[PDB]
């Protein structure tokens, strides 16, 4: 049948293939030759005969283009395409170069190939990072994504490369190298050497500033998707070269032995238009690679900078704020009686302030900031709850009820709690205010969920264990109900209370094997508390305590950003130079650096003598 | 030797015959991980558990997991055909099979809480769900308590004291039972420890969840 | 002895007073609550409901603290649970504020050891 | 080693128990493939297996099915 095709391409017998195509074009006497397809899928000779690359393959492609041009079928065969779920447009081309072979790929694309080839395909397009492969869909992003860089390079010197195409998804050939670096370790770093390859080829400044189909750039999208390494070699490239330094980013200005002053360029990366690079790298939850990505020069200068100039002047405002607001509910329940009238209405007018502000913010979130256990969305909770209660009791204290020393109460009970969030201003108070809510988050309720079933299971025991008495003893037992075993049991627990034998009960002893074999097991359980500790802290010491700490640091700095009006935006960086580049260069900022180790003749500094 | 090295902890060679892979001619029948397809990063293998899944008396799978007269399990379970076997099979039956064993014995634990502490000194219902509970774990229970190995008891953790603590537990209730209806009224010594211990066995279902 | 008198120093400066500052305010924060979520006394009971006054509040909950004093329910309020609710809610964040004083001593100890 | 190692070998055990806790009828959840088209003789059982790796770069030309596809 058809089928002798597919066993002989798959074997590499050159001359039993040319056996019989020899008789296969007079076989039809003439036309859409069924025979090297597939129903199924849409295969055809030449594109079969890449897939298994045997040692003798360069004959086999040489005489399918012999029969292929013989036959003037090139359009249908050397340019075709699947016709099945997950796999469209996958041609002669997406193959070869897929297969690591140089010599079939330059020898495909000397008869023209597609090169512009758009594979979008469901497999090709995954719906996670771990299910497909996605390489760009084009047999370009092809070769950059793997570890080609002749094919690369053979390719972009032709004269339909196309290098500015546009994949299906909106992405580029920038944004499929930055989807698809995942890491160094499993990576290596061959990844920024073909973007960095690419970019000095295509010269110009409309690969970078291409938008996605998610509105995004290179750069950006780098920024979301974690890639530290990519956004490193972004935000610091410098190139040193004529006609390719308009394409570089960091920028030195002097360089004076150890000394030297670079100008970054943060046109894009400072938070002057949505949806910025620090903006991203902050604002994004999904990532983990938030830790060490947020530490390059460009972002952790900028928040430093911003954090000197005006987070710190309204942290430490908003602080005093509500410490005075907390001391005036202090002393408004406490002094009140069972001028001075002034401090009801202080917390009355804030506590509107608050269910204001935070009231629009509490829902104005991703579902993903809740996913996550430290994303600054709990405070949230507790201000909103706080808020929510001060005017509900002062309500409740106004018009009909007399619950104003009920939700009131815990007013102040939740909102003295609430001083221990505003210690992100202090280093050392901040790093150890991180793992308070990370214990409780983590340990203390595996400890709270066993001894609520301990106690649970003891309690219904206890309580049943005594004599029910006759009420001649009116309090008799003390552990009359199942509350109060439970109560008796907690304040056994904590060391204040009563271990007397004598309980009356049918079975004293018994009683008394309870007791005992509660406070060993809770012993055991509470021994098993600092093991947990050991089992969580001593892995990740220095760095799950501070370097998120930074994170929610960072988080304020860009939160206080927008509690500012436009006119109060006179802040921004300097330069606004015009003269680094051609084109209207919009912002720079200058970072000093030392080094005491590369020693090197600078040529390529910006102004020629220092001075800030 | 498959099984042979699955009993004896060779976890080197394990690894190397359920990952065998021969692309020569003529001794391709004799490998066991054959690669479907690869393109790119992404390959799919295609492993031959002919003899490794579970379908017949003494298999690799049952032998690498039943057997605690080597330590070496502890990194010979993680091989492909064993690790992604066993993923698959808790996501298909076993983890319905475990939340339904969960979720009724604490239905069992919680009746029996209420039947005795709400006892006075129609609700009838709750009398004999512990009744005929207490004789199906002391059946099924009764049968697989003795039929293992010494072996188990020489390890450490085997599953085999928790075998000891949920016959106990049945055994108390229903010689508290028998105890309660002919002659004695020790309903509230034997039984007291029925839920003391009973709520102790909620911890044992906690291996369902990772953290 | 020389050897073990100096990290007396050392924690003191660097460890119990973070500990310190907010046992204070949570200590502050639950004096103020406590004291007045007891119901006023008309003077039937001179020494009425042990918590009469913040600095009495006080005391009787850092007394709780170092496990001597009492937990009766029974503290003449208008809502003995909520009192209830705020000693167990306290003695938890107690619990765990003192679970974090070992936590700090991993977190500076055991880099820079001998 | 010694926290979750233990626990992921009681993990198996546990479904290699709950394996003897159903009938004949209920063991119909066997694996995939029943090729006898990878070798001459009648090949019982496959299970498929997927991995990514970055690293190694060679021209695979032993694998089974042409195209890929699940
Ligand atoms: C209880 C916890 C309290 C936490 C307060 C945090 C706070 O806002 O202080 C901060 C702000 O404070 C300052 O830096 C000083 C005041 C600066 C602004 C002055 C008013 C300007 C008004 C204009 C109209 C302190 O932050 P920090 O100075 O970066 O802290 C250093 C860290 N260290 C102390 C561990 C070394
Ligand atoms: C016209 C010009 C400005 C008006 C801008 C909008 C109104 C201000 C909203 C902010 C406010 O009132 O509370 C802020 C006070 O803010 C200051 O202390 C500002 C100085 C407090 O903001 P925060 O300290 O970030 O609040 C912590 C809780 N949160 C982070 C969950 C929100
Ligand atoms: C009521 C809890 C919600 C607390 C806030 C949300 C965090 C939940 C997850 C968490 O970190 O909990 C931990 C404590 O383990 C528990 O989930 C609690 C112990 C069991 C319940 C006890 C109830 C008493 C479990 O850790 P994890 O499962 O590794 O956490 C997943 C991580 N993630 C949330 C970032 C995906
Ligand atoms: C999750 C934890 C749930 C705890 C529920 C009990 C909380 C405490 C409580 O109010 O107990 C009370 C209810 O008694 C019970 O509800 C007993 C429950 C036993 C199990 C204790 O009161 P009691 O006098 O034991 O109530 C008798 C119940 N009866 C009137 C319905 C017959
Ligand atoms: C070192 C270790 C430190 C701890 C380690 C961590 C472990 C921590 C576990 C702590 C568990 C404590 C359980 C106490 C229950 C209790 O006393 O019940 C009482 C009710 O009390 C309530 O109504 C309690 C309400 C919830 C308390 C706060 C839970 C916070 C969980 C987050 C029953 O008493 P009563 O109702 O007064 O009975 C008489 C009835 N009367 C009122 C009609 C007269
Ligand atoms: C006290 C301790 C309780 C422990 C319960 C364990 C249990 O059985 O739950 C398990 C089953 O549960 C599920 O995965 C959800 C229910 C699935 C079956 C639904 C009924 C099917 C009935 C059909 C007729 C949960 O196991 P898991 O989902 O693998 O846990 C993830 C681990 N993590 C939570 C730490 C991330
Ligand atoms: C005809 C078709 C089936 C009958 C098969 C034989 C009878 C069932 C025996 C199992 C049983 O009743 O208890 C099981 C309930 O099982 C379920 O929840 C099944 C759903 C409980 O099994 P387990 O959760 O493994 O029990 C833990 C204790 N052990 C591991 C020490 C045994
Ligand atoms: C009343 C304190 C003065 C004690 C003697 C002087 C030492 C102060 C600095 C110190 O080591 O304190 C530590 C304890 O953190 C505190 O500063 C205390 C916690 C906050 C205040 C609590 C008050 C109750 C903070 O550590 P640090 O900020 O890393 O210390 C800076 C180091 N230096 C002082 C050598 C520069
Ligand atoms: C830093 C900590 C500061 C603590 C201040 C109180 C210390 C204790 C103390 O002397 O309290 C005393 C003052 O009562 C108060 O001063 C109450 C303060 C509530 C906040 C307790 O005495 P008193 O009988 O509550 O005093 C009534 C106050 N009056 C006469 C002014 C109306
Ligand atoms: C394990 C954990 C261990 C600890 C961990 C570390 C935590 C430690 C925190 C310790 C805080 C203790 C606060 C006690 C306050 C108190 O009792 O107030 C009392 C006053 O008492 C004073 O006047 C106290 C003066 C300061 C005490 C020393 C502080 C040292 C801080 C360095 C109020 O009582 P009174 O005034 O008698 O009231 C009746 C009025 N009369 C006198 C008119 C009759
Ligand atoms: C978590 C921190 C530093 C403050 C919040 C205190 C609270 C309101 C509940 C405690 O976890
Ligand atoms: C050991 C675990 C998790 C549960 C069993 C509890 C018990 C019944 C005695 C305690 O060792």
């Amino acid at each position: 049948l058809k089928k002798r095709i597919f066993a002989a391409v798959s074997e590499g017998c050159v001359e039993e293939l040319v056996e019989l195509l020899v008789e296969l074009q007079e076989l039809c006497r003439r036309f859409l030759m069924h025979k090297l397809t597939a129903s199924d899928t849409g295969k055809t000779c030449l594109m079969k005969a890449l897939l298994n690359i045997n040692p003798n393959t360069k004959e086999i492609v040489r005489i399918l283009l012999a029969f292929a041009e013989e036959n003037d079928i090139l359009g249908r065969f050397i340019n075709a395409e699947y016709t099945e779920e997950a796999y469209e447009g996958q041609t002669a081309l997406n193959i070869a170069i897929e297969r690591r072979q140089g010599d079939i790929a330059a020898l495909l694309i000397a008869a023209g190939a597609d090169v512009n080839a758009h594979a979008k395909g469901a497999f090709f397009n995954p719906k996670y990072q771990h299910e497909g492969f996605y390489f760009g869909e084009t047999p370009l992003a092809l070769a950059a994504c793997t570890n080609q860089p002749e094919i690369v390079q053979l390719l972009m010197e032709h004269e339909q490369t196309d290098i500015t195409s546009r994949d299906s998804r909106g992405n580029n050939i920038l944004h499929a190298l930055v989807t698809v670096a995942e890491d160094f370790k499993t990576q290596n770093d061959f990844v920024k050497r073909m973007y960095d390859m690419i970019l000095l080829r295509s010269g110009n400044w409309e690969l970078e500033t291409t938008r996605n189909n998610d509105g995004l750039t290179p750069l950006q999208l780098a920024a979301k998707m974690g890639k530290a390494e990519i956004l490193k070699y972004i935000l610091s490239r410098e190139i040193k070269e004529k006609r390719l330094r308009s394409l570089s980013r960091k920028f030195t200005d002097w360089a004076y032995g150890p000394v030297s002053s670079s100008l970054y360029d943060l046109t894009n990366v400072d938070t002057t238009t949505d949806n910025s690079v620090l903006e991203i790298t902050v604002y994004n939850t999904n990532i983990d690679n938030r830790h060490e990505m947020l530490t390059l020069e460009p972002l952790h200068t900028l928040l430093h900078m911003k954090w000197k100039k005006f987070a710190k002047h309204m942290f430490f405002l908003s602080f005093c704020f509500y410490f005075f607001y907390n001391i005036t509910l202090t002393l408004v329940s406490y002094y009140r009686p069972r001028l001075q009238l002034l401090g009801r209405m202080f917390v009355l007018i804030w506590a509107m302030c608050i269910s204001v502000k935070e009231g629009i913010a509490i829902f104005l979130l991703r579902p993903s900031d809740l996913q996550s256990i430290l994303s600054d969305a709990w405070f949230h909770f507790v201000f909103f709850i706080q808020a929510v209660l001060v005017i509900l009791s002062v309500f409740l204290y106004l018009f009909a009820y007399k619950e104003y020393l009920a939700c009131l109460v815990l007013a102040m009970a939740l909102g003295w709690a609430n001083m221990l969030y505003y210690t992100r201003g202090f280093q050392s108070m901040g790093m150890y205010s991180v793992m308070i809510q990370k214990v409780i988050l983590h340990d203390v309720l595996k400890f709270l969920f066993v001894y609520i079933v301990f106690l649970l299971g003891f309690g219904v025991a206890l309580a049943s264990l005594i004599e029910k008495c006759p009420k001649d003893n009116k309090d008799c037992s003390s552990y009359g109900s199942f509350s109060d075993a439970v109560l008796e049991l907690f304040k056994l627990t904590i060391g204040l209370g009563d271990l007397n034998i004598q309980q009356n009960s049918k079975y004293p002893i018994l009683f008394l094997f309870l007791l005992i074999t509660y406070v060993i097991l809770t012993f055991v359980l509470l021994l098993n508390m600092l093991i947990a500790l050991m089992g969580e802290t001593v892995e990740n010491v220095s760095k799950e305590s501070e370097r998120i700490w930074r994170l929610q640091r960072a988080r304020t700095i860009l939160e206080f950003e927008k509690m500012l009006p436009e006119w109060l935006r006179s802040r921004f960086r300097m330069g606004e130079l015009c003269k680094v580049a051609e084109d209207d260069f919009r912002l720079c900022l200058r970072i000093n650096e030392v080094k005491w180790t590369e020693w090197k003749t600078h040529v390529s500094f910006l102004n020629e003598d220092p001075g800030p």
